[PDB]
């Protein structure tokens, strides 16, 4: 079996803006069985007040909350017309906000029904100014986030602390039950001369108290291998250790390319397989 448990549409202000349709043949050409389509839910508006660094990281995070009836159609459409080849989900990749669960659990009670499959993810952490992007750029990575809170592995337990937020979170029936890339605070690694070779022990720990955690909590981990084609980054999330860690749980792995792109379909698949072994 050959499933993609993240990928992207043209609904995305950020993506290629490739049409999902020719993303959904690529993947059949490439012999993929089960496929998710996990847009980016719609920021909340009062989060939008309360941001700093570049606006583009905000602006263009993901789309309005307009354009869901039609993002819902268009998906809905994709997945019937290929139905016999492949078995598409839809859903979406909510954005974990911390102090904003109220908003993220009301959005989900009302749009969850209408989804098959998610993916929580955590993109923004309290910073220099407001809230921050932690994958917006490497610069903006430094100014907003590893600066503030002290260097890059301050960076790296404050990211997982928020990653371990979104675990603990009650966000109702319709919460994703799999967690996105979660070494996202790895992105990038070499801007800092950092790799995940020398993970602290305190990181180590904190990895342990969260695996434990998703285990107990009977969750499942986004595989993604978009890290393993960024420029500053080179590695899968969360690299071989942590995989090594989830898999004696027992803990669940989906492949996820993360693609934006008819070019991203597929990326790093193998990697993903060997990496399990
Ligand atoms: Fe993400
Ligand atoms: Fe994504
Ligand atoms: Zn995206």
């Amino acid at each position: 079996m050959k499933r993609d448990g993240h990928t992207h549409t043209e609904f995305c202000p950020h993506g290629t803006h490739d049409d999902v349709e020719e993303m959904v043949l690529k993947a059949i050409e490439l012999d993929f069985d089960e496929y998710s389509i996990v847009e980016h839910a719609p920021l909340s508006s009062e989060f939008m007040k309360n941001t700093a660094g570049d606006k583009e990281a905000v602006t263009t995070a993901s789309m309005a909350m307009s354009d869901l009836p039609y993002y819902f159609k268009k998906m809905n459409h994709i997945k019937k017309k290929y139905a016999s080849d492949l078995l598409i989900h839809i859903g979406f990749e909510v954005d974990y906000l911390i102090g904003y669960e109220d908003f993220t659990r009301d959005f989900l009670n009302e749009y969850g029904p209408q989804t098959d499959d998610g993916v929580l993810s955590l993109h923004f952490l309290e910073g220099q100014g407001g809230f921050r992007s932690i994958d917006f750029s490497a610069e903006d990575y430094n100014e907003g986030i590893v600066q503030f809170y002290g260097g890059f592995e301050q960076a790296q337990l404050a990211y997982l602390e928020g990653v371990k937020q979104s675990i603990e979170a009650d966000l109702g029936l319709f919460k994703p039950r799999r967690m996105g890339h979660i070494s996202l605070c790895q992105k990038f690694q070499q801007f800092f001369g950092e790799d995940t070779s020398d993970f602290s022990e305190e990181v180590m720990e904190k990895f342990r108290v969260i695996l434990a955690l998703v285990k107990k909590r009977d969750y499942e981990l986004d595989f993604n291998t978009a890290g393993l084609f960024k420029p500053l980054c080179g590695e899968t999330y969360p690299p071989k250790k942590i995989v090594t860690l989830a898999s004696e749980l027992q803990i669940p792995f989906v492949y996820g390319s993360d693609s934006h792109g008819v070019q991203d379909i597929g990326r790093g698949y193998s990697t993903y397989c060997q990496k399990l072994e």
